[PDB]
Protein backbone atom coordinates (compact mmCIF):
# COMPACT_ATOMS: atom_id res chain seq x y z
CA UNK A 1 0.00 0.00 0.00
CA UNK A 2 0.90 3.70 -0.46
CA UNK A 3 3.14 2.99 -3.48
CA UNK A 4 0.19 1.40 -5.27
CA UNK A 5 -1.53 4.81 -5.07
CA UNK A 6 1.42 6.34 -6.88
CA UNK A 7 1.32 3.92 -9.86
CA UNK A 8 -2.47 4.33 -10.04
CA UNK A 9 -2.33 8.15 -10.26
CA UNK A 10 0.81 8.18 -12.43
CA UNK A 11 -1.05 5.98 -14.93
CA UNK A 12 -4.19 8.11 -14.80
CA UNK A 13 -2.00 11.06 -15.80
CA UNK A 14 -0.99 9.51 -19.15
CA UNK A 15 -4.33 10.17 -20.96
CA UNK A 16 -4.16 11.60 -24.55
CA UNK A 17 -6.00 14.66 -23.15
CA UNK A 18 -2.70 15.59 -21.39
CA UNK A 19 -0.95 16.21 -24.71
CA UNK A 20 0.91 19.48 -24.00
CA UNK A 21 -0.91 20.34 -20.78
CA UNK A 22 0.61 21.24 -17.44
CA UNK A 23 -0.99 19.49 -14.47
CA UNK A 24 -0.54 20.29 -10.81
CA UNK A 25 -1.46 17.33 -8.61
CA UNK A 26 -1.06 17.42 -4.83
CA UNK A 27 -2.53 14.95 -2.30
CA UNK A 28 -2.00 15.19 1.46
CA UNK A 29 -3.29 13.17 4.44
CA UNK A 30 -4.52 15.85 6.87
CA UNK A 31 -4.15 13.59 9.94
CA UNK A 32 -0.53 12.46 9.34
CA UNK A 33 0.58 15.57 7.40
CA UNK A 34 1.98 13.05 4.90
CA UNK A 35 2.64 14.08 1.30
CA UNK A 36 0.85 11.23 -0.41
CA UNK A 37 1.38 12.46 -3.92
CA UNK A 38 2.98 15.63 -5.35
CA UNK A 39 3.60 16.58 -8.97
CA UNK A 40 4.29 20.16 -10.03
CA UNK A 41 3.06 21.33 -6.64
CA UNK A 42 4.86 24.69 -6.94
CA UNK A 43 4.10 25.26 -10.63
CA UNK A 44 2.04 28.37 -11.29
CA UNK A 45 -1.31 27.80 -13.00
CA UNK A 46 -4.62 29.62 -13.68
CA UNK A 47 -7.11 28.24 -11.10
CA UNK A 48 -10.35 29.24 -12.79
CA UNK A 49 -13.11 28.81 -10.21
CA UNK A 50 -10.74 27.43 -7.61
CA UNK A 51 -10.05 31.13 -6.87
CA UNK A 52 -13.45 30.94 -5.16
CA UNK A 53 -11.85 28.85 -2.42
CA UNK A 54 -9.62 31.79 -1.50
CA UNK A 55 -12.35 34.47 -1.80
CA UNK A 56 -14.65 32.28 0.35
CA UNK A 57 -12.14 31.51 3.11
CA UNK A 58 -11.25 35.21 3.12
CA UNK A 59 -14.92 36.41 3.22
CA UNK A 60 -15.23 34.28 6.31
CA UNK A 61 -12.10 35.65 8.11
CA UNK A 62 -12.80 39.32 7.18
CA UNK A 63 -16.66 39.36 7.19
CA UNK A 64 -17.62 36.63 9.72
CA UNK A 65 -19.94 33.60 9.33
CA UNK A 66 -22.77 35.79 10.68
CA UNK A 67 -22.37 38.82 8.44
CA UNK A 68 -25.57 40.01 6.84
CA UNK A 69 -26.15 42.70 4.17
CA UNK A 70 -28.80 45.44 4.46
CA UNK A 71 -30.85 47.46 1.93
CA UNK A 72 -32.29 50.88 2.89
CA UNK A 73 -34.79 53.31 1.32
CA UNK A 74 -34.45 56.94 2.30
CA UNK A 75 -36.18 60.28 1.91
CA UNK A 76 -35.05 63.64 3.35
CA UNK A 77 -37.91 63.68 5.86
CA UNK A 78 -40.70 61.39 7.06
CA UNK A 79 -44.12 61.77 5.43
CA UNK A 80 -46.39 64.02 7.49
CA UNK A 81 -50.06 64.79 7.04
CA UNK A 82 -50.34 64.95 3.23
CA UNK A 83 -48.19 61.81 2.88
CA UNK A 84 -45.70 63.47 0.53
CA UNK A 85 -41.97 62.78 0.21
CA UNK A 86 -39.64 64.39 -2.35
CA UNK A 87 -36.69 62.38 -3.79
CA UNK A 88 -36.60 58.77 -2.61
CA UNK A 89 -33.32 56.91 -2.45
CA UNK A 90 -32.95 53.18 -2.83
CA UNK A 91 -29.74 52.51 -0.91
CA UNK A 92 -28.21 49.06 -1.35
CA UNK A 93 -25.23 47.86 0.69
CA UNK A 94 -23.73 44.84 -1.09
CA UNK A 95 -26.66 42.35 -0.91
CA UNK A 96 -26.10 39.34 -3.17
CA UNK A 97 -29.47 37.75 -2.36
CA UNK A 98 -31.83 40.63 -3.15
CA UNK A 99 -35.04 39.53 -4.86
CA UNK A 100 -38.05 41.43 -6.30
CA UNK A 101 -40.03 39.94 -3.39
CA UNK A 102 -37.81 42.01 -1.07
CA UNK A 103 -38.43 45.27 -3.03
CA UNK A 104 -42.15 44.55 -2.75
CA UNK A 105 -41.81 44.05 1.07
CA UNK A 106 -39.83 47.32 1.12
CA UNK A 107 -42.53 48.98 -1.06
CA UNK A 108 -45.05 47.60 1.45
CA UNK A 109 -43.17 49.45 4.25
CA UNK A 110 -42.94 52.71 2.27
CA UNK A 111 -46.74 52.85 1.93
CA UNK A 112 -47.28 51.76 5.61
CA UNK A 113 -44.93 54.48 6.88
CA UNK A 114 -47.32 56.95 5.25
CA UNK A 115 -45.90 57.88 1.87
CA UNK A 116 -48.57 58.02 -0.85
CA UNK A 117 -46.85 60.36 -3.29
CA UNK A 118 -43.12 60.53 -4.14
CA UNK A 119 -43.28 64.04 -5.53
CA UNK A 120 -39.62 63.97 -6.68
CA UNK A 121 -37.48 61.38 -8.43
CA UNK A 122 -36.73 57.85 -7.19
CA UNK A 123 -32.97 57.31 -7.09
CA UNK A 124 -30.64 54.33 -7.05
CA UNK A 125 -27.75 54.67 -4.57
CA UNK A 126 -25.19 51.89 -5.09
CA UNK A 127 -22.26 54.11 -4.06
CA UNK A 128 -21.31 51.54 -1.33
CA UNK A 129 -19.14 49.87 -3.99
CA UNK A 130 -17.28 51.72 -6.73
CA UNK A 131 -18.91 52.16 -10.15
CA UNK A 132 -16.28 49.79 -11.64
CA UNK A 133 -18.53 47.07 -12.99
CA UNK A 134 -16.17 44.53 -14.64
CA UNK A 135 -12.56 43.55 -13.81
CA UNK A 136 -9.88 44.85 -16.18
CA UNK A 137 -9.38 41.69 -18.25
CA UNK A 138 -12.83 40.11 -18.50
CA UNK A 139 -14.05 39.75 -22.09
CA UNK A 140 -16.54 42.10 -23.81
CA UNK A 141 -17.98 39.02 -25.53
CA UNK A 142 -18.73 37.49 -22.08
CA UNK A 143 -20.76 40.55 -21.03
CA UNK A 144 -24.32 39.39 -21.90
CA UNK A 145 -24.20 36.28 -19.61
CA UNK A 146 -24.85 35.52 -15.90
CA UNK A 147 -21.24 34.77 -15.11
CA UNK A 148 -20.10 38.13 -16.55
CA UNK A 149 -22.94 40.13 -14.93
CA UNK A 150 -21.92 43.65 -13.72
CA UNK A 151 -20.88 44.41 -10.19
CA UNK A 152 -22.89 46.93 -8.12
CA UNK A 153 -23.89 47.47 -4.49
CA UNK A 154 -27.48 47.58 -5.74
CA UNK A 155 -28.28 44.46 -7.72
CA UNK A 156 -31.38 42.32 -8.25
CA UNK A 157 -30.65 38.62 -7.63
CA UNK A 158 -32.81 36.09 -9.61
CA UNK A 159 -33.99 32.58 -8.64
CA UNK A 160 -33.09 30.68 -5.48
CA UNK A 161 -29.61 30.53 -6.90
CA UNK A 162 -29.32 34.35 -6.57
CA UNK A 163 -27.95 35.19 -9.96
CA UNK A 164 -27.26 38.89 -9.76
CA UNK A 165 -27.49 41.63 -12.41
CA UNK A 166 -29.63 39.50 -14.73
CA UNK A 167 -33.14 39.26 -16.07
CA UNK A 168 -34.70 35.97 -17.31
CA UNK A 169 -35.71 36.36 -20.96
CA UNK A 170 -38.50 34.05 -22.18
CA UNK A 171 -39.07 33.17 -25.79
CA UNK A 172 -42.36 31.32 -26.23
CA UNK A 173 -43.05 30.34 -29.84
CA UNK A 174 -46.23 31.20 -31.79
CA UNK A 175 -47.37 30.19 -35.32
CA UNK A 176 -45.22 29.39 -38.36
CA UNK A 177 -43.95 32.59 -39.94
CA UNK A 178 -45.12 34.80 -37.09
CA UNK A 179 -42.58 36.46 -34.81
CA UNK A 180 -42.24 34.73 -31.44
CA UNK A 181 -43.25 36.29 -28.16
CA UNK A 182 -40.19 37.70 -26.37
CA UNK A 183 -40.61 38.46 -22.68
CA UNK A 184 -37.72 40.51 -21.14
CA UNK A 185 -38.46 39.51 -17.49
CA UNK A 186 -37.75 42.05 -14.67
CA UNK A 187 -36.00 44.39 -17.15
CA UNK A 188 -39.32 44.86 -19.01
CA UNK A 189 -39.57 48.63 -19.39
CA UNK A 190 -35.94 49.12 -18.41
CA UNK A 191 -34.16 47.36 -21.24
CA UNK A 192 -34.73 47.83 -24.94
CA UNK A 193 -36.09 44.95 -27.11
CA UNK A 194 -34.81 44.21 -30.60
CA UNK A 195 -36.94 41.18 -31.50
CA UNK A 196 -36.02 39.86 -34.94
CA UNK A 197 -36.73 36.22 -34.08
CA UNK A 198 -39.41 34.30 -36.01
CA UNK A 199 -41.49 31.17 -35.23
CA UNK A 200 -40.39 28.52 -37.76
CA UNK A 201 -42.10 25.34 -38.99
CA UNK A 202 -42.72 22.29 -36.74
CA UNK A 203 -39.51 20.39 -35.75
CA UNK A 204 -37.38 22.88 -37.76
CA UNK A 205 -33.86 24.13 -37.03
CA UNK A 206 -33.53 25.88 -33.63
CA UNK A 207 -31.17 28.82 -34.16
CA UNK A 208 -32.52 31.27 -31.64
CA UNK A 209 -30.04 33.87 -30.37
CA UNK A 210 -30.71 36.04 -27.31
CA UNK A 211 -27.95 38.65 -27.02
CA UNK A 212 -27.20 42.07 -25.43
CA UNK A 213 -24.77 43.98 -27.78
CA UNK A 214 -21.71 45.55 -26.08
CA UNK A 215 -22.20 48.97 -24.51
CA UNK A 216 -25.96 48.80 -25.25
CA UNK A 217 -28.91 48.04 -22.93
CA UNK A 218 -30.77 46.36 -25.85
CA UNK A 219 -31.95 42.73 -25.83
CA UNK A 220 -31.48 41.76 -29.47
CA UNK A 221 -33.15 38.51 -30.24
CA UNK A 222 -32.48 36.74 -33.50
CA UNK A 223 -32.82 33.45 -35.25
CA UNK A 224 -35.75 31.07 -35.45
CA UNK A 225 -37.78 28.99 -33.04
CA UNK A 226 -39.88 25.99 -34.09
CA UNK A 227 -43.65 26.02 -33.59
CA UNK A 228 -43.33 22.82 -31.52
CA UNK A 229 -40.26 23.79 -29.53
CA UNK A 230 -40.33 23.82 -25.72
CA UNK A 231 -40.54 27.55 -24.79
CA UNK A 232 -37.06 29.01 -24.11
CA UNK A 233 -35.76 30.77 -21.01
CA UNK A 234 -32.26 32.29 -20.67
CA UNK A 235 -30.34 34.62 -18.26
CA UNK A 236 -29.10 37.88 -19.79
CA UNK A 237 -27.39 40.86 -18.06
CA UNK A 238 -28.50 44.52 -18.02
CA UNK A 239 -26.38 47.63 -18.21
CA UNK A 240 -26.35 49.29 -14.74
CA UNK A 241 -27.87 46.74 -12.29
CA UNK A 242 -29.00 49.37 -9.73
CA UNK A 243 -30.94 51.28 -12.41
CA UNK A 244 -32.91 48.15 -12.97
CA UNK A 245 -33.38 47.67 -9.16
CA UNK A 246 -34.55 51.31 -9.35
CA UNK A 247 -37.08 50.54 -12.10
CA UNK A 248 -38.21 47.42 -10.25
CA UNK A 249 -38.70 49.29 -6.96
CA UNK A 250 -40.53 51.87 -9.04
CA UNK A 251 -43.06 49.15 -10.01
CA UNK A 252 -43.29 47.99 -6.36
CA UNK A 253 -44.41 51.40 -5.05
CA UNK A 254 -46.91 51.86 -7.90
CA UNK A 255 -48.17 48.47 -6.71
CA UNK A 256 -48.13 49.01 -2.91
CA UNK A 257 -50.23 52.19 -3.27
CA UNK A 258 -47.56 54.85 -3.92
CA UNK A 259 -47.81 57.24 -6.89
CA UNK A 260 -44.32 58.19 -8.15
CA UNK A 261 -44.25 61.58 -9.89
CA UNK A 262 -40.69 61.92 -11.27
CA UNK A 263 -38.14 59.96 -13.26
CA UNK A 264 -36.00 57.01 -12.11
CA UNK A 265 -32.21 57.41 -12.19
CA UNK A 266 -28.90 56.54 -10.60
CA UNK A 267 -28.00 58.78 -7.65
CA UNK A 268 -26.40 58.82 -4.22
CA UNK A 269 -27.99 60.25 -1.07
CA UNK A 270 -26.89 63.93 -1.27
CA UNK A 271 -24.27 65.13 1.25
CA UNK A 272 -26.49 68.16 2.15
CA UNK A 273 -29.08 65.73 3.68
CA UNK A 274 -28.57 66.02 7.41
CA UNK A 275 -30.83 63.56 9.27
CA UNK A 276 -32.29 61.15 6.70
CA UNK A 277 -35.52 59.33 7.44
CA UNK A 278 -35.11 55.64 6.64
CA UNK A 279 -38.54 54.39 5.48
CA UNK A 280 -37.66 50.73 4.72
CA UNK A 281 -34.79 48.46 5.72
CA UNK A 282 -33.96 44.81 4.85
CA UNK A 283 -31.59 42.06 6.10
CA UNK A 284 -30.07 39.23 3.99
CA UNK A 285 -29.32 35.70 5.23
CA UNK A 286 -26.17 35.29 7.30
CA UNK A 287 -23.08 34.81 5.08
CA UNK A 288 -22.55 31.09 6.08
CA UNK A 289 -25.88 30.23 4.38
CA UNK A 290 -25.16 32.57 1.47
CA UNK A 291 -22.02 30.44 0.96
CA UNK A 292 -24.24 27.60 -0.23
CA UNK A 293 -25.63 29.04 -3.52
CA UNK A 294 -22.32 30.86 -3.97
CA UNK A 295 -19.99 27.83 -3.79
CA UNK A 296 -22.40 25.08 -4.92
CA UNK A 297 -23.17 26.66 -8.29
CA UNK A 298 -19.92 28.68 -8.56
CA UNK A 299 -21.46 32.20 -8.47
CA UNK A 300 -19.09 34.80 -9.93
CA UNK A 301 -21.22 37.81 -9.03
CA UNK A 302 -21.19 36.66 -5.41
CA UNK A 303 -17.40 36.36 -5.43
CA UNK A 304 -16.67 39.90 -6.60
CA UNK A 305 -19.44 41.39 -4.47
CA UNK A 306 -17.86 39.67 -1.45
CA UNK A 307 -14.41 40.99 -2.42
CA UNK A 308 -15.52 44.61 -2.71
CA UNK A 309 -17.43 43.98 0.54
CA UNK A 310 -14.09 42.76 1.99
CA UNK A 311 -12.73 46.12 0.77
CA UNK A 312 -15.38 47.93 2.84
CA UNK A 313 -14.64 46.09 6.07
CA UNK A 314 -10.89 46.57 6.03
CA UNK A 315 -10.54 49.78 4.04
CA UNK A 316 -13.99 51.36 3.70
CA UNK A 317 -13.76 50.86 -0.09
CA UNK A 318 -16.00 48.84 -2.48
CA UNK A 319 -13.05 48.32 -4.78
CA UNK A 320 -11.23 45.31 -6.20
CA UNK A 321 -7.78 46.82 -5.44
CA UNK A 322 -8.98 47.27 -1.84
CA UNK A 323 -10.54 43.86 -1.27
CA UNK A 324 -7.97 41.74 -3.09
CA UNK A 325 -5.23 42.95 -0.81
CA UNK A 326 -7.51 42.34 2.15
CA UNK A 327 -8.17 38.82 0.81
CA UNK A 328 -4.41 38.12 0.47
CA UNK A 329 -3.93 39.59 3.96
CA UNK A 330 -6.56 37.30 5.59
CA UNK A 331 -5.14 34.09 4.07
CA UNK A 332 -1.70 35.11 5.24
CA UNK A 333 -3.29 35.51 8.67
CA UNK A 334 -4.90 32.10 8.14
CA UNK A 335 -1.47 30.44 8.04
CA UNK A 336 -1.23 30.50 4.25
CA UNK A 337 1.93 31.00 2.18
CA UNK A 338 0.87 33.59 -0.45
CA UNK A 339 4.14 33.26 -2.41
CA UNK A 340 2.47 31.33 -5.22
CA UNK A 341 -0.68 33.46 -5.45
CA UNK A 342 -1.63 36.24 -7.83
CA UNK A 343 -5.05 37.80 -7.40
CA UNK A 344 -6.81 39.78 -10.12
CA UNK A 345 -10.39 38.97 -8.90
CA UNK A 346 -12.62 37.00 -6.51
CA UNK A 347 -14.33 34.55 -8.87
CA UNK A 348 -11.38 33.23 -10.87
CA UNK A 349 -12.98 34.67 -14.03
CA UNK A 350 -9.86 36.79 -14.64
CA UNK A 351 -7.06 35.08 -16.56
CA UNK A 352 -4.92 37.33 -14.40
CA UNK A 353 -5.08 34.71 -11.69
CA UNK A 354 -2.37 32.25 -10.69
CA UNK A 355 -2.20 29.48 -8.10
CA UNK A 356 0.00 26.53 -7.33
CA UNK A 357 -1.42 23.26 -6.16
CA UNK A 358 0.69 23.24 -2.97
CA UNK A 359 -1.00 26.60 -2.20
CA UNK A 360 -4.49 25.10 -2.55
CA UNK A 361 -3.61 22.15 -0.33
CA UNK A 362 -2.03 24.71 2.01
CA UNK A 363 -5.32 26.63 2.03
CA UNK A 364 -7.42 23.47 2.59
CA UNK A 365 -5.41 22.26 5.61
CA UNK A 366 -5.62 25.70 7.25
CA UNK A 367 -9.31 26.39 6.50
CA UNK A 368 -10.12 22.91 7.84
CA UNK A 369 -9.01 23.81 11.36
CA UNK A 370 -10.70 27.29 11.22
CA UNK A 371 -13.56 28.08 13.61
CA UNK A 372 -15.68 28.38 10.43
CA UNK A 373 -14.52 25.03 8.95
CA UNK A 374 -17.88 23.24 8.75
CA UNK A 375 -19.99 25.91 6.91
CA UNK A 376 -17.08 26.34 4.44
CA UNK A 377 -16.89 22.51 4.05
CA UNK A 378 -20.67 22.36 3.63
CA UNK A 379 -20.82 25.13 1.01
CA UNK A 380 -18.56 23.03 -1.24
CA UNK A 381 -20.06 20.86 -4.03
CA UNK A 382 -20.54 17.18 -3.18
CA UNK A 383 -19.92 14.37 -5.69
CA UNK A 384 -22.78 12.53 -7.42
CA UNK A 385 -25.69 14.03 -5.47
CA UNK A 386 -28.94 14.58 -7.41
CA UNK A 387 -30.00 17.60 -5.30
CA UNK A 388 -28.63 20.72 -7.05
CA UNK A 389 -28.17 22.43 -3.66
CA UNK A 390 -25.96 19.58 -2.48
CA UNK A 391 -24.56 18.30 -5.75
CA UNK A 392 -23.74 21.74 -7.09
CA UNK A 393 -21.40 21.49 -10.07
CA UNK A 394 -20.67 17.87 -9.07
CA UNK A 395 -24.32 16.72 -9.35
CA UNK A 396 -23.90 14.77 -12.61
CA UNK A 397 -20.35 13.73 -11.80
CA UNK A 398 -18.89 10.60 -10.20
CA UNK A 399 -22.38 8.97 -9.77
CA UNK A 400 -22.37 5.35 -8.53
CA UNK A 401 -18.70 5.66 -7.48
CA UNK A 402 -16.64 5.45 -4.23
CA UNK A 403 -16.74 9.24 -4.36
CA UNK A 404 -20.51 9.53 -4.23
CA UNK A 405 -21.85 11.63 -1.33
CA UNK A 406 -18.17 11.50 -0.10
CA UNK A 407 -15.72 13.89 -1.88
CA UNK A 408 -16.18 17.53 -0.99
CA UNK A 409 -14.35 19.41 -3.66
CA UNK A 410 -14.72 22.55 -5.69
CA UNK A 411 -14.38 22.77 -9.46
CA UNK A 412 -12.65 25.29 -11.66
CA UNK A 413 -13.43 25.62 -15.33
CA UNK A 414 -12.94 27.85 -18.41
CA UNK A 415 -11.31 27.65 -21.85
CA UNK A 416 -8.18 25.52 -21.44
CA UNK A 417 -8.48 25.52 -17.64
CA UNK A 418 -9.84 22.72 -15.51
CA UNK A 419 -9.58 22.16 -11.73
CA UNK A 420 -10.61 20.01 -8.76
CA UNK A 421 -9.50 20.66 -5.17
CA UNK A 422 -10.93 19.60 -1.88
CA UNK A 423 -11.53 17.00 0.75
CA UNK A 424 -11.88 13.25 0.57
CA UNK A 425 -12.82 12.45 4.19
CA UNK A 426 -11.97 8.77 4.60
CA UNK A 427 -11.58 6.23 7.52
CA UNK A 428 -7.85 6.19 6.56
CA UNK A 429 -7.47 9.97 7.03
CA UNK A 430 -9.34 13.02 5.77
CA UNK A 431 -7.63 13.59 2.41
CA UNK A 432 -7.14 17.02 0.92
CA UNK A 433 -6.10 17.14 -2.74
CA UNK A 434 -5.67 19.55 -5.64
CA UNK A 435 -5.73 18.90 -9.34
CA UNK A 436 -5.06 21.86 -11.64
CA UNK A 437 -4.91 21.52 -15.42
CA UNK A 438 -3.81 24.22 -17.85
CA UNK A 439 -3.83 24.70 -21.59
CA UNK A 440 -5.14 21.37 -22.81
CA UNK A 441 -5.81 21.03 -26.52
CA UNK A 442 -8.95 18.77 -26.85
CA UNK A 443 -11.66 17.81 -24.23
CA UNK A 444 -11.76 18.71 -20.51
CA UNK A 445 -9.70 16.24 -18.42
CA UNK A 446 -12.70 15.86 -16.11
CA UNK A 447 -12.24 12.10 -16.54
CA UNK A 448 -8.69 12.41 -15.21
CA UNK A 449 -9.97 14.49 -12.26
CA UNK A 450 -12.77 12.06 -11.29
CA UNK A 451 -10.43 9.10 -11.81
CA UNK A 452 -7.95 10.57 -9.36
CA UNK A 453 -10.70 11.47 -6.90
CA UNK A 454 -12.47 8.10 -7.04
CA UNK A 455 -9.14 6.29 -6.54
CA UNK A 456 -8.49 8.55 -3.57
CA UNK A 457 -11.95 7.78 -2.24
CA UNK A 458 -10.93 4.13 -2.46
CA UNK A 459 -7.59 4.75 -0.69
CA UNK A 460 -9.45 6.52 2.12
CA UNK A 461 -11.39 3.29 2.50
CA UNK A 462 -14.67 3.84 0.65
CA UNK A 463 -16.33 1.54 -1.93
CA UNK A 464 -18.76 2.22 -4.81
CA UNK A 465 -22.51 1.82 -4.07
CA UNK A 466 -24.35 -1.03 -5.83
B1 LIG B 1 -15.72 29.07 -12.62
O1 LIG B 1 -16.97 28.23 -12.30
O2 LIG B 1 -14.69 28.22 -13.36
C1 LIG B 1 -16.20 30.26 -13.57
C2 LIG B 1 -15.08 31.27 -13.71
N1 LIG B 1 -16.52 29.75 -14.89
S1 LIG B 1 -17.03 30.64 -16.04
C3 LIG B 1 -15.81 30.78 -17.16
O3 LIG B 1 -17.47 32.00 -15.61
O4 LIG B 1 -18.17 29.97 -16.71
MG1 LIG C 1 -40.74 46.71 -15.63
MG1 LIG D 1 -19.00 5.81 1.13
Amino acid sequence: RLTELREDIDAILEDPALEGAVSGVVVVDTATGEELYSRDGGEQLLPASNMKLFTAAAALEVLGADHSFGTEVAAESAPGRRGEVQDLYLVGRGDPTLSAEDLDAMAAEVAASGVRTVRGDLYADDTWFDSERLVDDWWPEDEPYAYSAQISALTVAHGERFDTGVTEVSVTPAAEGEPADVDLGAAEGYAELDNRAVTGAAGSANTLVIDRPVGTNTIAVTGSLPADAAPVTALRTVDEPAALAGHLFEEALESNGVTVKGDVGLGGVPADWQDAEVLADHTSAELSEILVPFMKFSNNGHAEMLVKSIGQETAGAGTWDAGLVGVEEALSGLGVDTAGLVLNDGSGLSRGNLVTADTVVDLLGQAGSAPWAQTWSASLPVAGESDPFVGGTLANRMRGTAAEGVVEAKTGTMSGVSALSGYVPGPEGELAFSIVNNGHSGPAPLAVQDAIAVRLAEYAGHQAPE
